[PDB]
DNA sequence: TAGTGCCGGAAATGT
DNA sequence: CACATTTCCGGCACT
């Protein structure tokens, strides 16, 4: 069972008790590493990389740019978003999922 | 400045 | 394998 970036990313944008370190911004699909070391630490950890960082995470995020999984806010620092139907995936609009993540 | 975000090419890596 | 990162790097832009 091989997880990929992406789909750790909606992991941990899906789970309260992460929204210290990412976080949805409120508007749509955007989300926002508020502190990509420790994303990247716990992304580090999950695919057993002892040496990620937030660097080399987010050179996988640009690999998504063409696959249109992940596009990038331009401006914001660490601001992505999920370009992808989310809604069918996972079944929620943005708004029912922020309601129920108690997103600010 | 040099430090840091961000970009996308090139090659290595590993399940 | 197929390929999704992982690793490394020259470059551009901003503070």
């Amino acid at each position: 069972g091989p997880i990929q970036l992406w789909q750790f990313l909606l992991e941990l944008l899906t789970d309260k008790s992460c929204q210290s370190f990412i976080s949805w911004t409120g508007d749509g699909w955007e989300f926002k590493l508020s502190d990509p070391d420790e994303v990247a630490r716990r992304w580090g950890k999950r695919k057993n990389k002892p040496k990620m960082n937030y660097e080399k995470l987010s050179r996988g995020l640009r690999y998504y740019y063409d696959k249109n999984i992940i596009h990038k806010t331009a401006g914001k620092r660490y601001v992505y978003r999920f370009v992808c139907d989310l809604q069918s995936l996972l079944g929620y609009t943005p708004e029912e999922l922020h309601a129920m993540l108690d997103v600010k």
